[PDB]
Formats: structure tokens, C-alpha cells, sequence
């Protein structure tokens, strides 16, 4: 029952106007109910990132594990935020 | 290779049965997926996501497929049941 809801929710999950940190927390919370393997989860996680994070990621060699990709994207966000100020 | 994998992960997510046949959709899906490293649960869920609504609705009256081939076979039989002369 949880798995069905999770597969729907994760596909709709977006960073959108919000932060990588909140997106990543919600993503891992939902993904714990999924039986997708790590490559599929990485691709879904990337799909939901905001355009500006995806643009920054395109300049970099992207981590090939989900936890490392989350760390990479959080760092990108933190850097852009510190630059804004 | 990594490049084929990147292409595959974008193409599989945009692939849709639309107004076309289950067999054409399924052959295209499996062709793309040969270059992916997603496990069978993730492929099942993506395949379902791309089906036409009229096939998806009829799936609810059937046993839940536990393999990609089983789901494809169900959809082929549903299509044959619904097809106009």
C-alpha cells in the first residue's frame, strides 16, 4: 500500500521553487517505500531538481550514488546562496 | 556505456503509447531499456506510466503483474479485447 502511494508521489516530487535540502529529505522519505534500485532512484532524483541546479550539475562530473549526488547538489545550492549574499 | 545510458534514461521517460499499439510501445520500451541499468520494478512502473489511459484502467481488473513480460502480456490481451473492427 505504501509502495503504490510512493511510486505516484516520487514521480510528482519536484524541487520547484524550493530548496535542494527539502527536496532531498522528502525524496529519501518517499524512496524508503520503493523497490527501485539506486540507478533508477538517481535518475528520478535528477529529474526533479530545479533547472538552475541541473544547469550547475551539467558542468560537473556527477556522482554515481544517490547519497553522494544529494551531497553534491546541496553543496551547489549552499554555494549559490552564499554568493547571493 | 555511460553515454547510451544517459540517452536511454531521458528517452524512456518521454516514451508514450499514445494512440499507438501496445506492441510498438513495448518493443520501443524494451529497445531503450536494453541500455538502462534500472531494475525490473522501476521498469514496470515506468512502462505503466507511459501506457494509454484506456489500457491502464483495464489493468485494475487483473492480477498485479510481477514481471515486465507479464505486464506487457496483460496489456497486449487488453488491447486485443478492446480493439474496434
Amino acid at each position: 500500500q505504501r509502495r503504490e502511494v510512493a511510486k505516484r508521489k516520487i514521480r510528482r516530487l519536484r524541487q520547484g521553487m524550493g530548496s535542494v535540502i527539502d527536496y532531498s529529505n522528502a525524496f529519501q522519505m518517499i524512496a524508503q517505500d520503493l523497490d527501485w534500485n539506486e540507478p533508477a532512484l538517481i535518475d528520478q532524483y535528477h529529474e526533479g531538481l530545479s533547472d538552475h541546479i541541473q544547469e550547475e550539475l551539467s558542468h560537473l562530473e556527477v556522482a554515481k550514488s544517490l547519497s553522494a549526488l544529494i551531497g553534491q547538489c546541496i553543496h551547489i545550492e549552499r554555494r549559490l546562496a552564499r554568493a547571493a549574499a
